[PDB]
């Protein structure tokens, strides 16, 4: 039987899917930990005990505990993202997409959703891997890891609530792969794990984190970098937010056994109900629960670990989008709707700048006001807009990647390097939010091929196009086909610095990405910081 495999943890029986007038198989929610529930709560996780029996993988798994966007209910803008499975703490499960007949030993991609640590899920729409692993001959794999204060809160010096579970979480997953993939024909010498923002920041820290490099060949970070202000705190301030929630459950603080005790007992609903009342400053694009800066998963800090070469030693690829910051200061900055144009009064700028660098003083502020401001016309609404619009994806986005690129390129083995500027024919968000974060996955995970979905039939060449480049660098570590007529997408080196546009456009190369902004957000703002 095609659809069932004997694994280390037992027999499992997946499901024959239709995709592109063909089939392919799934393995859907594979368990790969203990449910990390009850006194398990805050743990690492454990390895799932075998079991006998057939596990039935035919359907989705549920969706870990997290918060859930209602702020435009029913809008497929910002649905598709919320979890579409019910949710549970019993959510440590992986999906596999295996091609038909099944392969015996063919490269192998691992898919981690982002989400700001807070939020995601491994079974939404646009993360089915179907067409990628039918398209490209590829075993896809998509895991899932806890999200929120269930994966991150942190108490270091405790052993209850160490902090960076959610990470062991993906860890134990590679892991899993590692041990059983060639039993659905996948290579586990062959692996690429790849992610979006939250799941790109995660990529990178498995290859900085010692305990993860050898579960994995190389890697694909979209839009996320390992060393971005939002994707860690230092261990006080993962304690402080960790009392704060206590503090907002009414917990005994006396202890960290107590605050632990305490929050284990809650429902996943009350923790989630006040998750965001423990930041520490007003502002946009920053978490309550993320990974933590704690000696073990992450020896030193991350641009020591940088900077020595620290980390892992492979081929990377990876990119950002245009417009990454728009979706944040839509939810969160004055002035901005979803049913406007949302042009930009100065007062609102202002508000924005600030709301997007919570950790600078007056003169910080006045400095990235200065940068970002068209003093001939500075009451020009989309063009306050657009430069808060920038702020936001430089400073969150753009500059943490590039800083990321060209510390890695000193050690590493191979960068390609690119930048989404495609805004999909069919985006049901607003015009002015332009090439949205997340919007290149689409593409990514080939939904483009799909008619019903209405794309342009240049977007769906975009897509194969990307597709192939994606699986192409995960089988060779070199996302072009050796000895093909297409255009060669150029190493990124230290000296040239070379990246290519990826839109329906003839592909372009350029050099040295968003290097007048990033200079001033990766060394001139962190000096004048750090001197005021
Ligand atoms: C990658 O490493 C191999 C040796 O393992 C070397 O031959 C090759 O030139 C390196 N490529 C780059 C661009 O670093
Ligand atoms: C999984 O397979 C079983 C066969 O044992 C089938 O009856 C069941 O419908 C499947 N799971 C679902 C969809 O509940
Ligand atoms: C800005 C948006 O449309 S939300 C995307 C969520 N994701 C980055 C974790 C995939
Ligand atoms: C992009 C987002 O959903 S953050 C907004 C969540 N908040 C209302 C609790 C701050
Ligand atoms: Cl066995
Ligand atoms: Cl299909
Ligand atoms: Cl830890
Ligand atoms: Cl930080
Ligand atoms: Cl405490
Ligand atoms: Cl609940
Ligand atoms: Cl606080
Ligand atoms: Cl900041
Ligand atoms: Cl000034
Ligand atoms: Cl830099
Ligand atoms: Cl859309």
């Amino acid at each position: 039987s095609e659809l069932l495999v004997n694994t280390k943890s037992g027999k499992v029986m997946g499901t024959r899917v239709p995709v592109l007038s063909s089939h392919i198989s799934a393995f859907l929610g594979i368990p790969f930990a203990e449910p990390p529930v009850g006194n398990m709560r805050f743990r690492r996780p454990e390895p799932k005990k075998p079991w006998s029996g057939v596990w039935n993988a035919s359907t989705y798994p549920n969706n870990c505990q997290q918060y859930v966007d209602e702020q435009f209910p029913g809008f497929s803008g910002s649905e598709m993202w919320n979890p579409n499975r019910e949710m549970s703490e019993d959510c440590l499960y992986l999906n596999i997409w295996v091609p038909s007949p099944r392969p015996k030993s063919t490269t192998v991609m691992v898919w981690i959703y982002g989400g700001g640590f807070y939020s995601g899920s491994s079974t939404l729409d646009v993360y089915n891997g179907k067409y990628l692993a039918y398209t490209e001959e590829v075993v896809l794999v998509s895991l899932s890891y806890r999200v929120g204060a269930f994966g991150f809160l942190a108490l270091h010096g405790s052993q209850e609530a160490p902090g960076n579970v959610g990470l062991l979480d993906q860890r134990m997953a590679l892991q899993w792969v590692h041990d059983n993939i060639q039993f659905f024909g996948g290579d586990p010498k062959t692996v690429t794990i790849f992610g979006e923002s939250a799941g790109g920041a995660s990529v990178g820290m498995h290859i900085l984190s010692p305990g993860s490099r050898d579960l994995f060949r190389r890697a694909i970070l979209q839009s996320g970098s390992p060393n971005c202000p939002w994707a860690s705190v230092s261990v006080a301030e993962g304690r402080r937010r960790a009392v704060e929630l206590g503090r907002n459950l009414n917990c005994n603080l006396n202890s960290d056994e107590e605050l632990i005790h305490c929050l284990r007992e809650k429902k996943p609903q009350e923790l989630i109900d006040v998750e965001w009342n423990v930041l520490p400053f007003d502002s946009i694009f920053r978490f309550s629960f993320v990974p933590v800066i704690d000696g073990e998963f992450f020896p030193t800090s991350l641009e020591s670990m940088l900077n020595s070469g620290n980390f892992k030693k492979t081929q990377i690829l990876l990119g950002v989008n245009k417009d990454e910051g728009s979706f944040f200061l839509l939810y969160g900055a004055p002035g901005f709707s979803k049913d406007s144009e949302s042009k930009i009064s100065r007062e609102d700028f202002m508000s924005g700048v600030k709301l997007s660098v919570p950790h600078a003083n007056d003169l910080g502020l006045d400095a990235v006001t200065l940068q970002y401001t068209d003093w001939m016309d500075d009451n020009n609404g989309i063009k306050n807009r657009d430069g808060l619009d920038d702020i936001v994806g430089d400073h969150n986005v753009i500059c943490p990647l590039m800083h990321f690129v060209n510390k890695y390129t000193k050690f590493g083995n191979g960068t390609y390097l690119y930048f989404f500027n495609h805004r999909a024919s069919n985006l049901v968000w607003p015009e002015w939010m332009g090439v949205i974060h997340g919007y290149e996955i689409e593409f990514v995970f080939g939904l483009p091929l799909v008619k019903e979905l209405n794309y342009t039939a240049e977007e769906e060449a975009l897509s194969r196009r990307i597709m192939h480049y994606w699986a192409t660098f995960a089988k060779t570590g070199n996302p072009n086909e050796p000895h093909s007529q297409e255009s060669k997408w150029p190493l990124f080196t230290t000296k040239e610095q070379k990246f290519i546009d990826l839109n329906t456009e003839p592909m372009k190369v350029h050099q040295r990405l968003r290097v007048q902004m990033c200079v001033f957000w990766n060394q001139f703002l962190p000096k004048l910081l750090n001197a005021t």
